[PDB]
């Protein structure tokens, strides 16, 4: 229920200096994201394929849901790590607005 | 990326007889759903609380993400079981449209 990383960058955007300070970590996260999203799409495709061929529960369905679950969990965890990277690159006085947005979105299920 | 159960009921709604045949299983799923959504909200709240008090990675963050991941996986699995219950309660000649919607939505990541 919400793209946490995009919510943060939109609601409390980095200032000019912070954008420079975080450039490398933003690049590395964008790549990590992508990689995990690739795993996630493949897992969804495997689930869809299993069910298209055999429209019933089977061990392939159980396994594909486990694979989806873990890839989604991995993306949530990698995104949180990068959310803390961003917080580290903020001016300290900007952290309270950041925390307001972060906590509120987490409570709503944003990842 | 999509409420699979709602997508099915909207795109290929049950006919009058099928609605009657599936009434019990729809009631039981609505309840199971709710229960799992309760777990999910609590897990999100725990994650938000951990991070509101300690804005950094900790074992409480790791654990809360594991709890979210498993509750989301459980909801996906329970929803699939109920999706197969619905398919069982359809007239056989309605299953091809149902499968079209189901497979297409799964491929897109709907749960
Ligand atoms: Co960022
Ligand atoms: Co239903």
């Amino acid at each position: 229920h919400g793209d946490l990383h995009e919510i943060l960058h939109e609601a409390v955007p980095l200032d000019a200096n912070e954008r420079e300070i975080l450039e490398l970590k933003e690049d590395a996260f964008a790549q990590r994201r992508r990689e995990i999203e690739t795993r996630l799409r493949a897992a969804n495709g495997k689930l869809a394929d299993a069910i298209a061929k055999n429209p019933a529960w089977s061990p392939e369905v159980e396994a594909a849901t486990q694979e989806v679950e873990r890839a989604a969990g991995d993306l949530q965890r990698a995104t949180l790590v990068h959310v803390f990277e961003m917080r580290a690159g903020l001016k300290p006085e900007h952290r309270p607005a950041y925390d307001r947005v972060l906590i509120d979105a987490l409570r709503r299920g944003s990842q």
